[PDB]
């Protein structure tokens, strides 16, 4: 074990920027000697650390992080093996692992021309734009914007919710020795998330200790379509039609829109529970007097959060906290993008403008984190194992099968064997894998 030097870790990895507005600025490097001078003089000093973001008194006006793709490291003359084959090959080459094609991607992602991403976050877009203008002014032509994506916390009563309306960012792994765990939260070694930290089994280049791999995905959400699907398929029952539709949505996610976990409140929302971080994660999927292998009355086996953090489905403690599959944890720092749903789109139940989630996951091993969750769990009709019926189906939120409707089982409380064939509501437009270096490497090795 080694001490976690949070002064040297970029803040979005373990804290999140937590600003109203964010920009993902995807760049190429020209004239690398010039880029390097400015990386050291202009970027390194303003990169926000975990220590800095952990203190509410030291949030910067513009929170800035930076990460490099494999081709960006090579553009900087860094030929080292960072110890991650998925990172080295790039996300476009990994697309088929997720039963999608780069044919659907933003063209800039379907390749390896992108050398890095600057994440800028501030409470206004004006301040972000000023920082971009400063960067472009000082780097000059040594940096070139290839693509960018603007994102924002949603307005009003949807602040912190993603575009389908669900509170998001509730559940994260706790870093042992750094975070004070919340009830039900998994507790993991720092090296699950931070390269070269405690119990990261993969040897890293020395300069890379304190970094993390950033998996970025531009995930479009078909919000009018999702809403209409829930109404059209709402289970029979006592409430309004919309209340019954809401129940189906909650069964798909594993939480009500308020954040309340269905495992703890399976038939109705509990907004007070959803808001309470001391209670809203305090579950394992186990219930005394129920067979874990067949009981879907509390939460379907196919629910998004159950697919992505299986808890007792992969063994371990039946009482909280369940600590299973710690090595498959990811830190998420996603933020919604695009316009709110327009009046006409809602009325027609049809998407016209692109909106969704600018998905960001951090992990020390891409093969254990984002890639694993997507391929081995969400996209696997027989995961979790040991269930009856054994065919759980796909994750209804993110599960993919090469554009086909997804078979998703267990969603209907009245009959756990009932199956639904559900079109995608989330459409990948691609992304890239980056390495967010420790801050010391920015003006250090990467600028050398
Ligand atoms: C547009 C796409 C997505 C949407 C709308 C979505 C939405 C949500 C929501 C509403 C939650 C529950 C609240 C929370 O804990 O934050 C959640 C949790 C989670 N999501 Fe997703 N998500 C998306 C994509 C993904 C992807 C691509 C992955 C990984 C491959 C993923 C992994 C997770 C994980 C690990 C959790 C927490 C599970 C837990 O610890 O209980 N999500 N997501």
């Amino acid at each position: 074990a080694t001490s976690l030097n949070t002064i040297d870790i970029q803040g979005d990895i373990l804290v999140g920027m937590h600003k109203q507005k964010q920009l993902f600025y995807f760049f190429a490097i020209n004239d690398p000697a010039t880029f390097k001078t400015h990386l050291a003089s202009d970027i390194a000093p303003v990169v926000a650390s975990v220590t800095q973001l952990s203190n509410v008194a030291t949030q910067p006006l513009v929170a800035l992080n930076i990460a490099f793709s494999n081709t960006g490291l090579l553009a900087l003359g860094v030929t080292d093996n960072l110890g991650d084959s998925l990172f080295a090959n790039g996300q476009a080459k990994d697309a088929t692992s997720f039963k999608e094609s780069t044919s659907s991607w933003v063209p800039q992602f379907a390749g390896t021309g992108i050398h890095g991403v600057i994440i800028l976050a501030s409470d206004t877009t004006d301040l972000i734009d000023q920082q971009v203008a400063s960067i472009e002014s000082t780097f000059g032509s040594s940096i070139s914007k290839l693509y960018s994506l603007s994102a924002s916390i949603r307005p009003g009563n949807e602040a912190g919710h993603e575009m389908f309306g669900f509170l998001n960012g509730i559940a994260q792994p706790a870093i042992n020795g750094f975070n004070t765990p919340l009830p039900g939260q998994n507790i993991v070694d720092a090296g699950v998330i931070i390269t070269g930290a405690t119990n990261d089994p993969i040897t890293r280049p020395s300069w890379a200790v304190g970094g993390s791999f950033l998996a970025f995905r531009q995930l479009e959400q078909l919000v009018p379509e999702f809403n209409k699907y829930l109404l059209d398929n709402a289970p029979a029952g006592s409430g309004s039609l919309q209340a019954r539709a809401d129940l189906l949505g909650a069964r798909m996610v594993g939480r009500w829109k308020s954040g309340a976990p269905i495992d703890l409140t399976p038939t109705a929302d509990d907004p007070a529970l959803g808001a309470d971080a001391q209670r809203n994660n305090n579950f394992t999927y186990s219930h005394a007097g129920f067979d874990l292998g067949s009981d879907q009355s509390h939460c379907p086996f196919s629910a998004h959060i159950r697919k992505t953090r299986p808890r007792a489905d992969l063994g371990g403690s039946l009482t909280p906290p369940n600590l299973s599959a710690g090595a498959n944890s990811i830190m998420r720092s996603g933020i919604p993008y695009g316009p709110e749903v327009t009046s006409a789109e809602s009325a027609s139940n049809t998407t016209t403008q692109e909106r969704g989630l600018a998905f960001v996951a951090y992990q020390a091993q891409l093969s254990q984190g984002f890639h694993f969750l997507q391929q081995t769990w969400a996209d696997n009709a027989n995961f979790p194992p040991g269930k009856t019926p054994a065919t759980v189906g796909l994750d209804p939120i993110i599960g993919q099968n090469n554009g086909q409707p997804r078979v998703v089982n267990g969603l209907l409380p009245s009959n756990s064997s009932a199956s639904l064939s559900i079109p995608q509501f989330v459409v990948s437009h691609g992304g890239e894998y980056f390495f967010s270096p420790p801050i010391s490497a920015i003006g250090g090795r990467l600028s050398a």
